[PDB]
């Protein structure tokens, strides 16, 4: 039985906007939980954030997590954006709400319940779980069943 929660995530989308999906694998307690769903009209970026959201929200107590993903967008948000956005009240320099504020706020709330170690993998050098994420993400996008409520051509 692992002593650290392990999460792997991926998101995919066929257009901008277009049908997209996510795949997330979670090794929690003594199980391997697999999440995956497709959305009718969304973006690659929103799917990559959704992956991480759904895996963390599945956690019911404070855990020590290791999250592995090749997502550049999640990476930039976490290492260069988030800290600064919290200080500015989640606004851009032209005073508007940041893009995908809905999801970043949601991610942010899930993050602050845990001790997280981020593992930035390269697309072509991930583990077998990251490849599975990708395959699930892709399949989900081909058969969308949910609405991505927070999406805007806008704000």
């Amino acid at each position: 039985m692992l002593k650290q929660v392990e999460i792997f995530t991926d998101g995919s989308c066929l257009g901008n906007p277009g049908p997209g999906g996510y795949g997330a694998i979670l090794r929690y307690r003594g199980r391997e939980k697999t999440f995956s769903a497709g959305y009718t009209r969304t973006t690659n970026n929103r799917m990559e954030l959704m992956a991480a959201i759904v895996a963390l929200e599945a956690l019911k107590e404070h855990c020590e997590v290791i999250l592995s993903t090749d997502s550049q967008y999640v990476r930039q948000g976490i290492t260069q954006w988030i800290h600064n956005w919290k200080k500015r009240g989640w606004k851009t320099a032209d005073a508007k709400p940041v893009k995908n504020v809905d999801l970043w706020q949601r991610l942010d709330a899930a993050l602050g319940q845990h001790q997280i170690k981020w593992e930035w993998v390269k697309g072509h050098a991930g583990h077998p779980e990251n490849e599975r994420c990708d395959e699930l993400a892709r399949a989900a996008a081909m058969n969308p069943t949910l609405e991505d409520t927070g999406y805007q051509v806008e704000v």
